[PDB]
């Protein structure tokens, strides 16, 4: 009942990427530029259908440099981690929160299994806990 | 002689991103945060090994909003797109430079066969023309 670190997640589908700068509420620990990826199971959800077990998004932040007002992207920070499993994850809605510190397999930053993650994505219960929206 | 409308590039590799902001000497006409795409081909050159003809580099520029510490995507502003073909693009280094405003396949930007894209492009042509490095 640990979520799988997802290899590979850089080849998958880029849903959407967002900025968060220094004083946001949520600067520790997401300060930087996210990136948000969906394997071909986590698109079935995005599209509007149900989220099959084995769907898979990451929450891919850099930390950037800020140069001439360009923000340009440094090192990897972590990504966080949602794995799809009904059985497997139904303490936390049928997801499996995880963090990697700077990408790492072997850096896991959950230690409360996951309730603090799903405290603030329970607000989302009607997109099915997923914050991110499909845009062209 | 016409780069091709690079349909379906947002499934594609999601090489890298880039937020150029106010101030920023290329503001005008780049202002916005931007997100390079690469096919199956053009991740060939990119690694290191050569661009095979039929390679592609998409340059996705979005308009973004201020939102409490955040920069949120808007509208998509345009794509540029860089078509490998060393014969037919011969006289811009073997890649064709085209834009799409708002991405539409309709409303083709470049004027001149691309030889102002390619007149900046040129001082990469130890990295192919490429200005973009795969980063993990
Ligand atoms: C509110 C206080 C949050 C907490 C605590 C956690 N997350 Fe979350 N997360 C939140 C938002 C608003 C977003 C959307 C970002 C965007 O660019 O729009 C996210 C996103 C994710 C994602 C991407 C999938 C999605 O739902 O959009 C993942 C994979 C993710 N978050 C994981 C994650 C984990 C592992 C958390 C506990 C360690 C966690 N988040 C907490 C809001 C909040
Ligand atoms: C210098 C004054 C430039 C001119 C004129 C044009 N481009 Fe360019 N391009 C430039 C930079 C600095 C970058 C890198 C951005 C980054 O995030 O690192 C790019 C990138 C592209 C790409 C992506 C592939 C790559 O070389 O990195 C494409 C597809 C691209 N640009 C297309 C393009 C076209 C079509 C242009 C004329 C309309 C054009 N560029 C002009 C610098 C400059
Ligand atoms: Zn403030
Ligand atoms: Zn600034």
């Amino acid at each position: 009942t640990k979520v799988k670190y997802p290899d590979g997640f850089r080849s998958w589908y880029h849903v959407k990427s967002m900025v968060i700068q220094p004083g946001h509420p949520l600067e520790n620990p997401v300060g930087g530029i996210h990136h948000v990826y969906a394997n071909a199971e986590a698109i079935q959800g995005l599209r509007g259908g149900n989220y099959p077990d084995g769907a898979v998004l990451v929450f891919d932040l850099f930390d950037y440099q800020e140069d001439n007002h360009a923000l340009v992207e440094g090192k990897r920070k972590l990504i966080g981690v949602m794995e799809r499993d009904a059985k497997r994850f139904s303490a936390t809605g049928g997801w499996g929160y995880e963090g990697f510190g700077e990408g790492k397999p072997d850096k896991r930053l959950v230690t409360d299994g996951g309730q603090g993650c799903f405290g603030c994505h329970a607000a989302q219960k009607e997109s099915q806990y997923v914050f991110s929206r499909l845009r062209d």
